[PDB]
C-alpha cells in the first residue's frame, strides 16, 4: 500500500495501480514534472516570506520536509498563498530545456478556496548554501530558516499549469520554476541525499500536451 | 434530471467534469500580453454534413481543412454553436458563439449586419470558412476542456476576441434550430489558468 520510487510495480508507470485515488496519476491531462521547453515570453507575485524557526524538519514520504506555521504567504493575482512547508527533490523533478540539477526545493502553497501554488528552484554544485545548515545543521527549539534569504533576489520564472509530482498527483497546481539555480557545497548535498536515504526521488517527466508556459522575471525583495 | 452541476453524477464516464482542475467554459479575466510571436496557421477551404445533436447545431465534413499550431496538423471536423456564448472576455456577454473542432476555435456573434456565412446553415451549400474568420484576428489561448459532456481535458483552446456580426432574425432563427433551449455551461472553478494574448493573420 506504501508507495514509492524504483522499477517494481510499487513504481513510477503504477502509482495508480496502488490506489484509486492515485488514478490521475494514470489519468490526468497535465502531470508533472515536465521538460519545459516551449514557452513565451513577456510579475504579480509578491513575497511575504519571514525567518522562522521550523514547526518541524522531518523526513516523510521519501523526501526531507520542513514545516512552518503560516506566517509566510505568497501573493499571486490580488490572492495570498501561504507557505506551509518546504521539500527537497534530488535530482530535479523539472527540467528546463532538458536541464538537470542534482537537487532541487519545493515551496509548497495554498489560498482561501484552497488552490495550490508551488515554487520550484535548483541547485548547483558550487559553494556552501548557509540557508541550508538550520535544516540539515539541527534535530531537535528550533533555529531561523533564512526565508527572506532564501530566493535570489531577482529571478527568471516560468509559469504554467500541472500537477503534483508526487501522490495523489493532483492537479490544478500553480508552477513556479526559477531559471536562477541556488548554489549549494558538495558534501552538504552528499550529506542531504544521504539523508532523503540516497535513492533518487525524482519522478521521471510527465506527457507533453502543448502546455501553456511563460517566462517572466520578477523581484523577491 | 440532465443537468450541468450534475453531469458528473449521470455517468461516472462524466466526473471529469467535476473532478477536472481545467474546466470550460471560465471567466478570461487575467492574462498575460505578448508578441507577434507564434505558429498558428489557417489553411481553410471552401467545403461543402448538417444535424441537431445534444442541445446543438452542428456541421461536419471530409479531413480537408486543417490547421497549424505549434508544428502540429490538427484537421478540422465540425462546427457546432452554443446560445449565449460560453466562454467569458473580461465579462464579455455574447448571444451567440462558434467552435470550431480540431484544439477548438471560439468566436462569438454580435447582433447588427447579416452575416452571409450564416445563411448556407439558416447537396449542401458551400461554406465559406475561408470568408468566416477575420484575416486578422486577436485570441486567447490556454489549455482547457470540452464544454459539454465527457468533458475531456487537454483541450487547446483559442478564444478570439473579435466579434461577428448576426441579424436579429438569424440570431433567433437557429436558436429554434436549437430548440430555443439555451446551451451554454456556466462558469468553472479556475485554477489560475494561464492565459496568453496574441494576434494572428
Ligand atoms: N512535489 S509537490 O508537487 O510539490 C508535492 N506533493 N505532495 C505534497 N504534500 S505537502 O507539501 O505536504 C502539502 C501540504 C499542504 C497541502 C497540500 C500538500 S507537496
Ligand atoms: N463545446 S466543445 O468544447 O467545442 C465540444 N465538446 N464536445 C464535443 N464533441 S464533438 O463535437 O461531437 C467531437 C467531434 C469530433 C471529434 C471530437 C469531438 S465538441
Ligand atoms: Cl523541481
Ligand atoms: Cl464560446
Ligand atoms: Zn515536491
Ligand atoms: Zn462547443
Amino acid at each position: 500500500t506504501k508507495w514509492d520510487y524504483k522499477n517494481k510495480e510499487n513504481g513510477p508507470h503504477r502509482w495508480d495501480k496502488l490506489h484509486k485515488d492515485f488514478e490521475v496519476c494514470k489519468s490526468g491531462k497535465s502531470q508533472s514534472p515536465i521538460n519545459i521547453e516551449h514557452y513565451y515570453h513577456t510579475a504579480d507575485l509578491q513575497f511575504k516570506y519571514a525567518a522562522s524557526k521550523p514547526k518541524a524538519v522531518f523526513f516523510t514520504h521519501h523526501t526531507l520536509k520542513a514545516s512552518f506555521e503560516p506566517t509566510n504567504h505568497i501573493n499571486y493575482r490580488g490572492h495570498d498563498y501561504v507557505l506551509d512547508n518546504v521539500h527537497f527533490h534530488a535530482p530535479m523533478e523539472f527540467l528546463i530545456n532538458n536541464k538537470t540539477r542534482p537537487l532541487s526545493a519545493h515551496f509548497v502553497h495554498k489560498d482561501a478556496k484552497g488552490r495550490l501554488l508551488v515554487l520550484a528552484i535548483g541547485f548547483e554544485e558550487g559553494k556552501e548554501n548557509p540557508n541550508l545548515d538550520p535544516i540539515l545543521e539541527g534535530i531537535q527549539n528550533f533555529k531561523e530558516v533564512a526565508l527572506d534569504a532564501f530566493l535570489p533576489k531577482s529571478i527568471n520564472y516560468y509559469h504554467f499549469n500541472g500537477s503534483l509530482t508526487a501522490p495523489p498527483c493532483t492537479e490544478g497546481v500553480a508552477w513556479f520554476v526559477i531559471e536562477e539555480p541556488l548554489e549549494v557545497s558538495a558534501k552538504q548535498l552528499a550529506e542531504i541525499k544521504k539523508r532523503m536515504k540516497n535513492s533518487p526521488n525524482q519522478r521521471p517527466v510527465q506527457p507533453d500536451y502543448n502546455t501553456v508556459i511563460i517566462k517572466s522575471s520578477a523581484e523577491t525583495r
